[PDB]
């Protein structure tokens, strides 16, 4: 049984689309598939769903590209559904919108800018290398739980120095974030709640460790980086570093098992990246475009029109990004990956002030993870007639992805 909320006044029967964003309709076939469906010739750029609190949902890439873009008409002050999860998110500076945001972010650029992640390369490559030669030769591994869940947690743990064992407890935290349990608003904003609290428990004493502290790990870089000519207070710090650590765990994990089901189903695109490593460098931004992971919100912040749609201030609006990279009225043949496509934009990393901060880190392990995996395994298939585990919410999921191959 669903929970479900009348429409308000303002929304006419002709918009209203029954849409479960924590478990969309048609979600076994793939995450990016069941978004898909939504995405009909006909739909409208707005549609509203009676579900997860009710709220609207953006159809179109050029919505999810100019609400992004867009932050006095569309708010970060709720950027998740339902309402009642929104309303207990506590990160910092996603909550935030200039001019507030603005010092918090140049405080993450320090730690997060493309010349300071140019240098983590080699670290970032040593852990790959690790982790692939454990099974290199053994012809298959579940590269779910072997390899997209363990590579991104070793490299963001590290360069947070924060120890391997944490990544259990932080993983299960980061799932109650994005993937909040409940079949209510009321239940899913308790287990937001509750993921959000225990974030702070965990960052709290490293915070006090590291204020004015001279490790020269990523956290105490930007912890440390002046706000307004003092040091960040107390509450801004925990919802910082609590996003550093959400931010650097769930979306690369996540990322890398949709896409590495694509690639073991389209030898030929796996083949075209080894005979040109360049097409693999140059490609890796068609793959974001392809593989987007992120549904989150904005909150519309004055009664208005928009795309012939009457908003009312308050209205959530949800941004499954995937439609924008994925939208055909954007990209043709969308759901193949082309490494040749001229136009890849999308809104996989979002845009606008909050477009995402770890995007360089994001780009330089998907990079590094293909070349050394490559490099290892050049061939490989999904398990005949395996199929994947697919989830959706804030942050889409994927588990079991059986691979095989002929050891080199
Ligand atoms: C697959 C890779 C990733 C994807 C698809 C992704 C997606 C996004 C999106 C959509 C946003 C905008 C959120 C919003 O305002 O609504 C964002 C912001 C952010 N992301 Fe990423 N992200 C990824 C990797 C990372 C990594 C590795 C980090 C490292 C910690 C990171 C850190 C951040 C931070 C700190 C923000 C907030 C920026 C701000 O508010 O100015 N992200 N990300
Ligand atoms: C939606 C995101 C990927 C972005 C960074 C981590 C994440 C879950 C957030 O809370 C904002």
């Amino acid at each position: 049984q669903k929970h479900r909320v009348a429409p308000p006044p303002h929304v006419p029967g002709h918009l209203i689309r029954e849409i479960d964003a924590y478990d969309l309709d048609g979600l076994e076939q793939g995450f990016h598939e069941a978004w898909k469906r939504v995405q009909q010739p006909d739909t409208p750029p707005l549609v509203w769903t009676p579900f997860t609190g009710g709220h609207w949902i953006a159809t179109r890439g050029t919505l999810i590209d100019e609400i992004y873009r867009s932050p006095e008409r569309f708010s970060s002050r709720v950027i998740w559904v339902p309402r009642e999860a929104g309303e207990a998110y506590d990160m910092v500076p996603t909550k935030l919108d200039p001019p507030e945001h603005t010092p918090y972010r140049k405080a993450i650029d320090k730690g997060l800018n493309l010349a300071e992640i140019r240098k983590l390369e080699d670290q970032i490559r040593t852990i790959a290398v690790e982790i692939i030669e454990g099974f290199a030769d053994r012809g298959h591994c579940e590269f779910g739980s072997e390899f997209s869940t363990v590579f991104p947690v070793r490299v963001f743990l590290a360069l947070a120095g924060l120890p391997v064992e944490d990544a259990t407890k932080l993983g299960l935290l980061a799932n109650e974030m994005t993937r909040p349990s409940g079949n209510t608003p009321e239940e899913q904003g308790r287990s937001l709640e509750a993921a959000n609290k225990g974030f702070f428990e965990y960052v709290a004493p490293i915070i006090a460790a590291r204020r004015g502290g001279s490790g020269t790990d990523l956290i105490t870089r930007i912890l440390n980086v002046e706000i307004d000519g003092k040091p960040m207070p107390d509450d801004r710090a925990l919802g910082l570093v609590s996003l550093l650590l959400l931010g650097g765990l769930d979306t690369v994990v996540n990322f890398l098992g949709f896409m590495m089901i694509y690639l073991s189903r389209h030898p030929e695109t796996v083949a075209e990246m080894r005979r040109e490593p360049l097409k693999l460098q140059r490609g890796v931004e068609e793959l974001f475009r392809r593989f987007a992971v992120v549904s989150d919100a904005r909150y519309v912040v004055s009664d208005m029109e928009f795309h012939g749609t009457m908003l009312k201030e308050g209205d959530l609006i949800l941004l499954p990004t995937a439609l924008h990279g994925l939208d055909d009225r954007h990209h043709d043949d969308p759901m193949t990956v082309d490494l040749s496509r001229r136009d890849v934009t999308h809104s996989t990393f979002a845009q606008g002030p909050h477009r995402c901060a770890g995007m360089h880190l994001a780009r330089l392990e998907v990079t590094v993870m293909l070349q050394e995996w490559l490099a290892r395994i050049p061939e490989f298939r999904l398990k005949d007639r395996a199929v994947p585990i697919y989830h959706s919410g804030i942050v889409a999921a994927v588990e079991n992805i059986p691979l095989e191959w002929e050891p080199q």
